[PDB]
């Protein structure tokens, strides 16, 4: 049972064979226990990435009814450069201090593609 959340890494594996499809932007949100394990994710968005379509309100409610510790974002990006673009980086500015307010920590966003993963907490930008 790969479904306790070590590092990025863990995310990458378990969002294979997730993604609907993988022509198309999705954002993805993981529920995790006080111990990592994820409970269970859910679609944000299915379209392209603006910060508009982000709704904190919705998102956390799902963390808050399944009790989640914490919640993990993941991306996708069918083009295949898993960096992030500045959309990325606005969604993650606005749900880190959300889960801060709420103490529904934000521990990572996780940018999925082909064969490959970008973590924002590993590179010193979460």
């Amino acid at each position: 049972m790969n479904l306790k959340v070590k590092g990025a890494r863990d995310v990458f594996e378990y969002m294979k064979g997730r993604i609907p499809d993988e022509t198309k932007e999705h954002l993805f949100v993981l529920f995790l226990s006080t111990k990592n394990q994820i409970l269970r994710h859910e679609t944000i968005t299915i379209g392209t990435l603006t910060a508009s379509l982000i709704h904190p309100r919705e998102i956390f409610k799902a963390a808050i009814r399944e009790s989640a510790h914490s919640i993990i974002l993941v991306h996708n990006h069918p083009s295949g450069d898993v960096q992030p673009s500045n959309a990325d980086k606005q969604v993650t500015s606005i749900l880190k201090k959300a889960g801060d307010l709420l103490q529904i920590e934000l521990l990572d966003h996780v940018i999925v593609g082909n064969n490959d993963w970008f973590s924002f907490r590993d590179h010193a930008l979460l």
